[PDB]
């Protein structure tokens, strides 16, 4: 278990760039890491974001999240080929970056009680 309630990672989610999130207990399993029915680990995750949203992933799209200069070196990963970027998509994670660079200067206690969704059924 390489990640725990409040730590900071990026996540790669569907068609969606490498986001940042905060890692959370899922409001009905009470667990914030479990092994998929795959027997693969995943965790879950809050998106930062002005859309609010969570995920379950798998460990291998989940990313320790240092600063957000870090995004070159996730593109590295995979004349240079980059995408563009498209403007409703990069001004929503740019505001999610915002979050997560505030969080990044908050304790994990601290994160916790800022961020920590709150759900209704
Ligand atoms: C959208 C969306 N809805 O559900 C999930 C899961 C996502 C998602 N996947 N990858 C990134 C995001 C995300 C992007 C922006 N805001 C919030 C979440």
């Amino acid at each position: 278990v390489k990640f725990q309630v409040g730590d900071l990672v990026w996540s790669k989610v569907g068609t969606y760039p490498w986001w940042p999130c905060m890692v959370s207990s899922d409001p009905q399993l009470e667990v914030h890491t479990k092994i998929n029915t795959r027997g693969a680990r995943e965790y879950h995750v809050q998106f930062f974001s002005n859309q609010p949203e969570r995920a379950w992933v798998h460990e291998k799209r989940v990313r320790e999240y240092k600063g957000h200069k870090q995004y070159e070196e996730l593109l590295a990963e995979a004349q240079k080929i980059r995408k563009p970027r498209p403007q409703r998509e990069r001004a929503q994670w740019d505001i999610g970056i915002a979050h997560a660079e505030k969080a990044l200067k908050m304790t994990r206690e601290e994160r916790i009680e800022q961020y920590t969704f709150i759900y209704i059924d």
